[PDB]
């Protein structure tokens, strides 16, 4: 992600998946979950879930590698549930970023 920028920070959001028992899963370990992300500007990229899907997987990818570098191994459970609260990040991201520059 060489040239990658890093948006805000924000306090952790809720993912309510459809049972009460992913959400006390996600509050767990939400912690070691990340707070952040990893995305560039709207500048020419400038797609929305194919860039959602990038940053995502950009700010995915890096914790499967920084975990394994520990010895430490999220699950491919935390990374689906990571997976939503990174696409939350980076649209709120987008959609704060959209109001200073396409608003424009």
């Amino acid at each position: 992600l060489g040239g990658y920028m890093l948006g805000s920070a924000m306090s952790r959001p809720i993912i309510h998946f459809g049972s009460d028992y992913e959400d006390r899963y996600y509050r767990e370990n939400m912690h070691r979950y990340p707070n952040q992300v990893y995305y560039r500007p709207v500048d020419e990229y400038s797609n929305q879930n194919n860039f959602v899907h990038d940053c995502v997987n950009i700010t995915i990818k890096q914790h499967t590698v920084t975990t394994t570098t520990k010895g430490e191994n999220f699950t491919e459970t935390d990374v689906k549930m990571m997976e939503r609260v990174v696409e939350q990040m980076c649209i709120t991201q987008y959609e704060r970023e959209s109001q200073a520059y396409y608003q424009r």
